[PDB]
């Protein structure tokens, strides 16, 4: 089916985002933000829907994503949270922008 093929494309993108090739800028997005650990006591007041690649991986493994759009919405939410919370000149924002460039260019090659 088309939905199967498009979700294989998404799974390939997910595997690439988690790969050693992108680890230098992808690592901030590997696991949920631990606000308490970092003293970011405003994080959950500002970010109502946290997202990270471990959560995307769990949802893909559990067949939670019914289509590519649902997968893309979660990956883009992860970047949006980073752009919303952090000052735009912070290193983590530069790293989000680099990983989003990897995501958007490969996502755009979606099989019809
Ligand atoms: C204990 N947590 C961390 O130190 C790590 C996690 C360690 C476990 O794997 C996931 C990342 N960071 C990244 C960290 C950082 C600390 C605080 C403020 C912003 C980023 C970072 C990034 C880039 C460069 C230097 N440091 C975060 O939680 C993290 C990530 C994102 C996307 C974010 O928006 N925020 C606010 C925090």
């Amino acid at each position: 089916g088309k939905l199967s093929e498009q979700l294989k494309h998404c799974n390939g993108i997910l595997k690439e985002l988690l790969s050693k090739k992108h680890a230098a800028y992808a690592w901030p997005f590997y696991k949920p933000v631990d606000a308490s650990a970092l003293g970011l006591h405003d994080y959950h007041d500002i970010i109502k829907h946290p997202m990270d690649l471990s959560t995307v991986k769990r949802k893909m493994e559990n067949r939670d994503y019914r289509d590519a759009q649902e997968f893309a919405a979660d990956v883009r939410l992860m970047f949006s949270n980073c752009y919303k919370y952090n000052p735009p000149d912070h290193d983590v924002v530069a790293m989000a922008r680099k990983l989003q460039d990897v995501f958007e260019f490969r996502y755009a090659k979606m099989p019809d």
